[PDB]
């Protein structure tokens, strides 16, 4: 399993030691408080009131937790994924990323604490 | 495993089919949007800005997800618990409850979607 | 003319030196930031999102500026009134009041700066 | 005297019938709700939580009411000005403007109701 922190201001994302392989079932739990710039903070589902101004992930709110698996596009994580299997041919290290507009990560604040494990399969 | 919804306006809480026994390891993932009265909604960590005016759980914000195990006191869940073991002698059905002040659940709105499973042990 | 400060925690209200007499025309300008309890602050129009939970003035938002003129009920002031005449039979000293629920003024803070003058008539 | 509406999406501003002449004393009262983009609305003091990202007036919040008088730079109005005199060499038609970032007025909404009069002098 992996446990660690993902900073909201980390545009490249936080690489984990989890390599997602074909058939793996994973569970992710995310917690904490972060901002994409405002003095307010939001949890891992982000800000449901804020429009999408060009986010790295269009299927999650600004300020949500998302991930990439190897060379994949972004995949929503939000609060977490329960005994999840990847629906397509994605493989490789999981990187956790804060959902914001590229180039705008420098004013971000806070972090999420994340746990990832592989479940029985 | 159990998957279901917990309404924010449900003062008694949502009973699950998970019976927590000694030594069990459980994982919980919670998602969604709810309110303790305001037109705004918050995720399963609740409203970090709102004071505790007498909540059922003093160790989580107003609007957070909490639980009881059998006859226990409230236990914070928030976004979830990863491969969690109960630290004391608690046993029995898990009930999920929205964290609000007793008697004030009638103006609540929304719900959380929750998954609970027992992990390998 | 009168200028002074209306404290949000002043339940009885701020008496002014203005005695409203029949036929008088008055102008009020109010400015500043105050709270009825929450960490946020609002201007003299108060909080348009907050329901009326027993306000002293049901025709203005919580945290708005209101007034009484001698024997009157509360009258909304908000940001002010321009060359305003009172209703029939309304006369006497103007008192300015923060619009909130009686008995809850103890957790209020901030204040409004207010000017009142009598206009030509 | 002048009364009218200042649209938040009106980048050039709302011209008034008031010509500010040397030695004039004026009173302005402004009221209402507007937005510079977000779902929320703010009064004529604007949004005290939002940083200045290139406002036309750096001495008022985003979403505040401001003015120009003939050749002047922007001057804060907020909720209004009581028996106010202009700085040296400031004269001409008063234009009222919603304080926002140039080129972003297209996603604004709402308006302020404004009265201006000349006072005795
Ligand atoms: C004036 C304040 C307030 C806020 C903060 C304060 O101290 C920081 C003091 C007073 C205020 C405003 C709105 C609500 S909603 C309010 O929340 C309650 C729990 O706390 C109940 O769920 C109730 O059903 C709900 O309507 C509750 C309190
Ligand atoms: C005027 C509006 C706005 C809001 C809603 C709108 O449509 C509903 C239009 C404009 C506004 C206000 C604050 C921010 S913070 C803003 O968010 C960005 C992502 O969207 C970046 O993370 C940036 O670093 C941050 O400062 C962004 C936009
Ligand atoms: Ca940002
Ligand atoms: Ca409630
Ligand atoms: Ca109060
Ligand atoms: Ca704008």
């Amino acid at each position: 399993a992996w446990k660690g922190e993902v900073l909201a201001n980390n545009e490249a994302g936080q690489v984990t030691s989890i390599i997602y392989n074909p058939g793996d079932v994973i569970t992710i739990v995310a917690a904490g408080w972060a901002s994409y710039g405002p003095t307010q903070k939001w949890g891992p589902q982000g800000d449901r009131e804020h429009p999408d101004q060009g986010l790295i992930c269009h299927d999650a709110f600004c300020g949500a937790l998302v991930m990439k698996i190897g060379n994949s596009g972004t995949i929503p994580v939000n609060t977490g994924l329960f005994r999840w299997v990847a629906p397509n041919n994605v493989q490789g290290a999981i990187t956790l990323i804060y959902n914001d507009v590229p180039g705008t990560y420098g004013n971000n604040s806070g972090s999420f604490s994340v746990n990832i494990g592989k479940d029985q399969s």
